[PDB]
C-alpha cells in the first residue's frame, strides 16, 4: 500500500519546499534554452500553480518562465510521484516534470540521475519518460520512451513508480515505459538515492529548437498538485 508522504496541493499559494530558479544558467541552462527564469513567473490561482511563459525582455533574454525545484527541501528514495498537469501548446514550449539526484552538488550532471517524469515540446500528441545517467563506461547515457496524449491542454496525471528494481512510467495510470534499475545495472546505481522534484516551462533549446510561437505567448503550465505516495 502506497500512503501519501509528500504534497503541495497549491490550495492558496506556492508551499515551502519549493526553491525558485532565476537566469539562464549555464549555456540556457545545458540545453541553449531561451528564457530567463523570474520569480515573478510563478503564481497560484484558483489552486494551481501557474508557471507563466512570456514574450519579454529580461536579463539579454527575450522570454521569461519559471523553474521551481524542493533540492534541500524535500527529497524522495522510491516512491509514486505524480502531478496534475494541464498544459499550452505553442511552437518552443518546453515544459518539464522532472527529478534529479540529491548529489548533483558533488557528482554533476548526468551522474546524479535524472528521472523526467513528464517533458513534452511544441505542439506534439505525445509526451516523453525518460531517464538520463553516467553508465558504467563515464557516458551519458539515456533511456526514454513516449505516449500518446491528445488533449495535452487537458488534466492529466503524471506519474513514476519507482523502486530499488525498475521506473515504470504512467500517464492517468496507463504504463508506458519501463527501466530495469535492479542491483545498479548498467550504471543505474544513481537511481537508489534520494532525487528532489523540479517544475519549469523551457522557452526553446535544443530538444524543441528555436522557432517560438510568440502568439501562444504568454503561455500557462498549470500544475493543481504534486503528490508523493511511498509503501
Ligand atoms: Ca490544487
Ligand atoms: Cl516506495
Amino acid at each position: 500500500d502506497y500512503n501519501l508522504v509528500w504534497q503541495d496541493e497549491f490550495d492558496d499559494g506556492i508551499g515551502p519546499d519549493w526553491v525558485f530558479e532565476t537566469g539562464m544558467g549555464y549555456n540556457g541552462w545545458g540545453n541553449n534554452e531561451l528564457q530567463y527564469y523570474r520569480r515573478e513567473n510563478a503564481a497560484v490561482e484558483n489552486g494551481n500553480l501557474v508557471i507563466t511563459a512570456k514574450h519579454e525582455n529580461f536579463g539579454g533574454a527575450q522570454y521569461t518562465s519559471a523553474r521551481m525545484k524542493t533540492q534541500g527541501r524535500k527529497s524522495f528514495k522510491y516512491g509514486k510521484i505524480e502531478a496534475r498537469i494541464a498544459l499550452p501548446s505553442g511552437q518552443g514550449l518546453w515544459p518539464a516534470f522532472w527529478m534529479l539526484g540529491n548529489n548533483i552538488t558533488s557528482v554533476s550532471w548526468p551522474a546524479c540521475g535524472e528521472i523526467d517524469i513528464m517533458s513534452r515540446i511544441n505542439n506534439a500528441l505525445q509526451t516523453h519518460g525518460t531517464i538520463h545517467w553516467s553508465d558504467q563506461n563515464g557516458d551519458h547515457a539515456s533511456y526514454g520512451d513516449d505516449v500518446g496524449v491528445s488533449d495535452p491542454g487537458q488534466y492529466h496525471i503524471y506519474s513514476v513508480e519507482w523502486d530499488a528494481n525498475s521506473i515504470k512510467w504512467f500517464v492517468d495510470g496507463q504504463q508506458f515505459n519501463e527501466v530495469d534499475i535492479s542491483n545498479g545495472v548498467n550504471g543505474t546505481g544513481e537511481f537508489q538515492n534520494e532525487f528532489f522534484i523540479l517544475l519549469n516551462m523551457a522557452v526553446g533549446g535544443d530538444w524543441p529548437g528555436f522557432d517560438v510561437d510568440q502568439s501562444k505567448l504568454p503561455a500557462q503550465m498549470l500544475v493543481d498538485y504534486v503528490r508523493v505516495y511511498q509503501k
